Parts: structure tokens; C-alpha cells; sequence
């Protein structure tokens, strides 16, 4: 009964605390919480980044120098609660998947 | 059943995390959590600030230059769990309701 | 109700990763290792008592306190590493006197 009220308060406090996160350091984690992704969803985003980063390294080893298709695949599978640009810049700023993010930022720069 | 224990743990963790908040940037959010205010209570505080800020803007437009009574109204309706001085300084430091807070801080300097 | 709690547990896991480790490594440690409130409090109580024992022995003229670290390692929650906990407590500014004595002892024996 009141266990629900305890949980609501905790939910309110997380909403307050995420507002105190240094956005220059952990914007991606702030994004996950702010957009309400579950653990499964958050992990699914990372797996997409893992696989596309691994595909990028593989293609580079094979002599590929353009990887525009990787961004389209990313955009096509990324959780719809998230914005592509916003997620990429957040991952980038938090220091995650650097190689892949720099490639995505480069591609967006060419087409935006 | 055992859902109580997992919640108790989360409550402990929020208590630890609020202690890690940069008090020069988010003292007001820290105060809400530290004093145990519910979401409804936190929002009620913001609503008082909204209305007194709007009353202040309205009185300034009408030519008033003193607004001492706004602090008495604030102090009389502010949630009992909070200290007037502490709340005002917290709101001020976090950058919220600047106009109203500066007026409140001025009034307090004249009467404290 | 279970799913809401699970999400909060995930968010706490995310938030603890945003903690400034130069300022609150000990609190980050408690959360990261999953200690309950009672466990967290029990750690502080061990530090309280050994800090008090240290102040007491200093007053009596003792100048070596190696045994205090052994007592600490012997009672400290098994979920925590001794070195890691001491450095986290030290860096967060807690039990300064006791931690400096522990760090000194470790330097002599590590
Ligand atoms: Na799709
Ligand atoms: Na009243
Ligand atoms: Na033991
Ligand atoms: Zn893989
Ligand atoms: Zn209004
Ligand atoms: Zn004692």
C-alpha cells in the first residue's frame, strides 16, 4: 500500500538527482535515466554500439575508408525513445565508443 | 514481502547520493531530498515561488518599490519541514527564482 | 511494483558511476558493492571504535598501532577490500587520523 508511496518518492528523487549530473561528463547516463529506459533497453543500446564498433574496426582492417552505412544501421535500430543526434553526442562526450562516434559525427557533418 | 528490503536499500542509496551533490550548484534539490519532501510537496514549494515571483513582477510594473509583505507570505505558506532562510538561499544558489530571491535576501538583510 | 524497483536499482547503478571519485569514493564504494544500510553503518562503527582506541593509545604514550589495522581487516565486511576501503575513506576525508595510521602501516608491510 504505502510501499508504492515509498517507490514514488524514490522515483521523484532520481528525477531530481539526474538533474544534478555533470552533463559534460556523463550525458549518456543522464539521457538513459531522463528518457526512462529500462536496464534491458540501456544494455541493448550498448550492444548496438558494440557491434557497430566491431564492424567498423573490421571494415577498416579490410581497407574500407567510408562507413556511411553504419550510421543508417545505428539510426534504424536505436531505441525510438532516443534521438540519434542527441544519443551520439552524449556517448561521444561521455567518452564511450570513441571510434564509432567520431565516424558518426563525421557522417552527420557531411549530410546535415 | 521482501520488496520492502530492496526499497530500504534504495532509500539508503539515495541518502548517500544526495550527500555527493555539488552544494554550490544544486542545494535546493539536495534540500528537498534531505528533508524528505514528496513530489507533491516539492512541487507545492515551486508553485509558491511561481506565484510570488509573478506578484513581484506585477507590483514592479505597477510602480511598487518595496515588497516586504511577499516574504511574510512566503514564510507563512512554506512547508513546515523547511527553514525559510535555508530554502531561500538554496533556491538562490541553484539559480532559481532569482528576482524573488534577491528581494527576499534584501528584506532579510534589513530585518535580521 | 517489482519492475519500478528494478528500474530504480538500474538508475542508482548509473548514478553511482557519475560520482566524483576524488570526493566521495567511500559512498560510491558502499553502493557499488551492494552493502545495506546496516552494513554501511557497521563499517563506520568499526572506524569509530578503532579511531577512539587510537586516540586513547596515543594519549597513553603508544607510538605504534599495527594491531589496529589487523583488527580492522579482521572485522571489515567481507564484501569490501581492505586497501580499497581505507583509501576511499581517506580520500573522502573520513577518519583522517585512523586512515593515515593504516596507510602508514600498509606502506611498511606491503
Ligand atoms: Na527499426
Ligand atoms: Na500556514
Ligand atoms: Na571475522
Ligand atoms: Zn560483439
Ligand atoms: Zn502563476
Ligand atoms: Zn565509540
Amino acid at each position: 500500500d504505502s510501499m508504492d508511496h515509498r517507490i514514488e518518492r524514490l522515483e521523484y528523487y532520481i528525477q531530481l538527482l539526474v538533474k544534478t549530473v555533470d552533463m559534460d561528463r556523463y550525458p549518456f547516463y543522464a539521457l538513459l535515466i531522463d528518457k526512462g529506459l529500462s536496464k534491458e533497453e540501456g544494455e541493448a543500446v550498448m550492444r548496438i554500439c558494440d557491434e557497430l564498433s566491431e564492424e567498423l574496426a573490421t571494415q577498416k582492417a579490410q581497407g574500407f575508408v567510408t562507413f556511411d552505412k553504419l550510421l543508417a544501421l545505428f539510426a534504424g535500430q536505436l531505441n525510438e525513445k532516443l534521438d540519434v543526434h542527441e544519443t551520439i553526442f552524449a556517448l561521444y562526450e561521455q567518452g564511450l565508443y570513441q571510434e564509432l562516434m567520431e565516424v558518426f559525427i563525421d557522417i552527420m557533418k557531411h549530410f546535415d
